[PDB]
């Protein structure tokens, strides 16, 4: 409360840390589902059903240009794009299979580096 803080977490470096990991996202072989925004135009039902498209070139170019006020709305986004991917897509497909993978590697990856 008023003049009662909590003591200051470091979070001098969770930029660079989110960066890197959205770079391993990014480079994992089953990105390709998630590395550009959903084509609106040429996936039916896309626009409709999906309020909130996200995608990882997205999510880099709001880390690059300071639209994360902090690194909870930064996991926000990424767990957006797999929890898109789960409402659109079966589990047994290519893409649904590519969403869990690179959830639970998401997952690992920011446990490991900040919990």
């Amino acid at each position: 409360s008023m003049s009662v803080k909590k003591p200051k977490r470091d979070d001098s470096k969770d930029l660079a840390l989110c960066s890197m990991i959205l770079t391993e996202m990014e480079t994992h072989e089953d990105a390709w589902p998630f590395l550009l925004p959903v084509n609106l135009k040429l996936v039916p039902g896309y626009k409709k059903v999906i309020k909130k498209p996200m995608d990882f070139s997205t999510i880099r170019e709001k880390l690059s240009s300071g639209q994360y006020p902090n690194l909870e709305t930064f996991a926000l986004d990424v767990r957006l794009v797999f929890d898109n991917c789960e409402t659109f897509n079966e589990d047994d497909s290519d893409i649904g299979r590519a969403g869990h993978n690179m959830r639970k590697y998401f997952e690992k990856k920011w446990t490991d580096t900040f919990k």
